[PDB]
């Protein structure tokens, strides 16, 4: 029976293909069974996919990951690993090179003459953290800017490049894929603004597959990368050998979308003290909670596994 | 409003009290409000009290805490830690000084001839973990013994120190108890088994309690044991500051009640494979949540 790999819309497919192409031919022969690239325009396509069970496993960032688990019956269970020791990447907004827009404070001041490359809405890098830091936290909306779009992170790039769209959401992880798949473009762009790290993205599978093949999947992902001959597709992704994970590495993407939440029912013109303090003490009963699951990670010194 | 806070029924309330008033009084000073004691006479008491918020927090051992969680609304917030270092503690088997059984292989080549003290069903080291280790891995049950009958740590401890039962299960931390409540009765007793680690008990409180409250409760345990008094009363709880915890610390247990159920149904056509499938696909969740546990090198917290 088929496998299905979901690979969500970071580039083109032309670009995605060299990347991936020897990772899933290795998972066919490990696996001996047959692993269909799976793609699609936006990351809902891969979620969505999941949920009516076209796609079997997935390479997500973590915000879709996690919409994944609560509507698409995803699961985590291992986490990508940067190749040059980053624990994680970061969001970046980019603008032309010759644009006389340095900083946030530059770009706030002008929002109204410029056009924004928004992200992916499923994006952690591309739309969550900005959407947080640079407009929830400033009291403002990407509706406030002359002109809005949402695209992936590759075309917010090349847009960018072309003088298409005056800003846009990326990350610094499609900073250097760029350097492969358009490096007279990459020239072209300049950082004006960096966020909090983001945690390293996650594998997930589909949880209604066989106990068997789970265990397969498994196997292969956390054995992945002992020959020259992996360590170099890995390295062509960028990552280096793959690290265990679970739904647990979700928490802080859990608290980002609360914080940011909690911001926006703050700023509401349109709710009273009363409809505020209903909806602000519920978000602050979330935070709590994965304030203190933080706080009992941490404290954690083994981790006790019983003996049979 | 009072809060009720629940004290498994490890040793009697006249043995209890004088180590848990000190600190329900400290609380009471903290919070600002009453804190009552809370007892029953088995663990189910307070897991039961729980469900129907007679209980706000208690202090559980894993398997009662575990099955808070599942059935009576609770949650783990927090980890009590022994004061000499060790990281969790240890059921055992116990008969007399005077009895010739030193070992497990004597006890259960005797097993007809010798009342047995089973624990209260609800103990991790008293029930759940001789459980498996002693019963299901040598496919016999507590009906092998003479007789047998369930009872807290203290009352299996002096049965025994007392003759009137052959043998029963107890822990290390109980026997540490009785050095203070009774060290002539602990004079008496000889360990012949000991299992693996259990880690150390949890604190939980039920979900639906106020979020003030359970704010306070947090920040006074995360908190106890600065001032010279503070240790004292924590000495003598045999417990050093407490950990903060997450209903994550139940996963060996969870393992270990699962490993048992297989046992079992092993023991008990195509209905044995089916159910024995389905406990090792949850066994399986469990192995890759530990490896994901073991992996973290960090904690990713969101910065506001």
């Amino acid at each position: 029976k088929a496998l299905n790999f979901g690979i969500i819309s970071t580039e083109s497919q032309q670009n995605l293909k060299p990347q991936w192409t020897p990772f899933l031919q290795d998972m066919e022969k490990k696996l001996g069974v047959k692993v269909n690239a799976f793609f699609a325009p936006d990351y809902a396509g891969i979620i969505q996919g999941m949920r009516f069970n076209k796609v079997d496993i997935a390479w997500y960032g973590n915000l879709s990951a996690m919409e994944a688990v609560d509507r698409a019956n995803g699961q985590v269970f291992a986490q990508t690993v940067a190749a040059d020791g980053s624990p994680g990447y970061w969001s970046v907004l980019i603008v032309n090179k010759d644009s006389p827009i340095n900083n946030l404070n530059d770009l706030l001041a002008k929002r109204k003459d410029l056009t924004f490359g928004n992200g992916d809405p499923n994006s952690t890098s591309g739309f969550l953290v900005p959407g947080y830091y640079v407009f929830a936290k400033n009291n403002i909306s990407a509706s406030d800017f002359k002109r809005t779009v949402n695209a992936g992170h590759e075309t917010n790039a090349l847009a960018v490049a072309n003088k298409q769209v005056d800003v846009a959401t990326n990350n610094t992880e499609n900073l250097d894929k760029l350097k492969t798949s358009a490096p007279e473009k990459l020239k072209e762009l300049k950082v004006i603004w960096k966020s909090p790290l983001i945690p390293g993205d996650p594998i997930v599978w589909r949880k209604n597959l066989s106990e068997t093949t789970k265990d397969k999947i498994y196997d292969f992902f956390m054995n992945y990368g002992k020959t020259p001959e992996e360590k170099a597709v890995l390295e062509r992704l960028g990552w280096a050998p793959f690290r265990a994970s679970s739904d647990l590495q979700l928490v802080p993407i859990r608290q980002l979308a609360l914080f940011k939440e909690m911001q926006s029912v703050k700023d509401n013109k349109g709710l009273n003290e009363q409809d505020k303090l209903a909806k602000t003490t519920a978000i602050q009963a979330q935070l709590d909670d994965l304030d203190r699951l933080n706080n009992a990670l941490s404290a954690m010194s083994s981790v006790s596994k019983a003996v049979q």
